[PDB]
Parts: structure tokens; sequence; C-alpha cells
């Protein structure tokens, strides 16, 4: 799908889940499309993932813009089951905001791939 840009190649999508996972350890995410355009609007998201095979698209077509406007760094994954197991979850997850952590280790990851997301959109 053509709206489904940036579409990471799949070795970033490996490191996004893997991150995500990581993340969603300690409590730094964020999932559902209703709580990632509120991180983002109140400033709370480093970035956010969205899922390609979202059915219709249509559903969170609304990301990317607010997004843009927010100039949160956005990326598609070709997986909405895939992101939902990083999430841990066994439902499938169509969005999910990566929260801003204090400094630490776990940051200094987010931080790392917000610039290889961000690089994307350039």
């Amino acid at each position: 799908d053509p709206r489904a840009y940036p579409f990471a190649p799949a070795d970033l999508v490996v490191e996004i889940l893997d991150l995500v996972q990581q993340a969603s350890h300690y409590k730094q995410i964020k999932k559902g499309l209703n709580e990632v355009l509120k991180s983002m609007n109140r400033g709370l998201a480093e970035f956010v993932v969205l899922a390609a095979d979202t059915q219709p698209l249509e559903i969170l077509l609304s990301a990317p813009l607010v997004a843009e406007d927010k100039a949160v760094p956005y990326v598609f994954v070709p997986s909405k089951a895939a992101l939902g197991r990083a999430c841990g979850v066994s439902r499938p997850v169509i969005a999910c905001a990566v929260l801003r952590a204090d400094m630490s280790q776990l940051r200094n990851q987010i931080t790392a791939l917000r610039t290889k997301i961000e690089q994307l959109l350039l």
C-alpha cells in the first residue's frame, strides 16, 4: 500500500520490534491508535510505529498526519500481528508509541532508533 510510507526495510523491522519488546517490558509503550495520537499531541512519543496491513488502512491515516505536524518520526512495519507480539500482547496492534525514558541505556537505544527512523523522511 503506497500510503504506508515510510516502510521499514526488513533489517529495520527487526530492530524496531526488538526495541518495542524491551520498551514494553519497562512500560515505555502506548498501544492502540487513540493512545498513540494522544502521546504525539502531548509530546510524549519518541517515535510512532504503524502497521501496514491494518484493514482498512484508513483507520490510522490520521497518525502520519499528526506525526508530521508534531515532527514525531513515524514508520510502517509490515505486520500488525508481529507488532502485537513485540508489545507483549496476543492480539494485533495497529499502532504504538515508544515513550521518552529518563537518562538510561534504554533511552539511549530508543533515541538511537528514533534517529534512524528520522532519516527515512529526509
